[PDB]
């Protein structure tokens, strides 16, 4: 089935995969017809190909991501607070969002939504 | 309109109202036909009366609640990590969930969902 332990584990695999730039590891977490909403408001990408392409572009730069709090998992859902750090042109940026995963009975992620705004983007000059 | 600043402010008012046991202050944040999903999975209470009753029972005990991280506000949505502490029969409990608010154009909350599980309930013996 799908348990809080399993959802928490998936969140951790997700986080470790972004760190390793393990694209197959990330997509394998999703259902074939899942949706990924990179930033709320935007049009949710659908399907394995779309999902993989999104993460592929998100990995152009080396990312350092970690959970900053315990994962919240309950009845087919999980939400977590974390940070995604990267550096560009001598500038270090740290995006602090909160993600939400919706699982199916198979334990696969059918829906992922990343929530963050300008105030959650911490960068120097 | 509805802005990240306004949504963040509503989250802070929400948190301060629970602390003050200000029931009118909390309900006033919601749209008349809003829904509150106390714990994911359960049936979402609907309408002012239902919403107020839920918070009324949640305030039977004195609650100490605070944000533990920055609020995430983007396009009609906000999510936040926080703690709700209370004491009973000499036992101190701290529930650490992540909430999600959906706003309308008026800046009112039309949907609130609290996400947390047993692993997010920290209590001693
Ligand atoms: C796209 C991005 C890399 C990945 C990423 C960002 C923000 C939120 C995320 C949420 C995720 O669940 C997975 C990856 C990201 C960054 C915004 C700036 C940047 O370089
Ligand atoms: C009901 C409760 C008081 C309020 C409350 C809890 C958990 C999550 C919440 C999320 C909210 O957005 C507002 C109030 C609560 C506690 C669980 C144990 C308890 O006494």
């Amino acid at each position: 089935m799908n348990t809080p332990e399993h959802m928490t584990a998936v969140v951790q695999r997700y986080v470790a995969a972004l760190n390793a730039g393990d694209l197959d590891g990330i997509v394998a977490l999703f259902a074939d017809d899942a949706t990924v909403e990179d930033a709320v408001g935007s049009e949710p990408r659908s399907g394995t190909a779309a999902i993989r392409e999104f993460y592929a572009n998100s990995l152009k730069l080396p990312l350092a991501v970690e959970l900053t709090q315990e994962v919240r998992a309950v009845a087919n859902e999980a939400a977590f607070a974390f940070i995604v750090s990267f550096e560009y042109q001598g500038r270090k940026t740290v995006v602090a969002p909160i993600d939400h995963f919706r699982f199916n009975g198979a334990g696969k992620v059918v829906s992922m939504r990343a929530l963050f705004g300008e105030k959650n983007i911490h960068a120097g000059a």
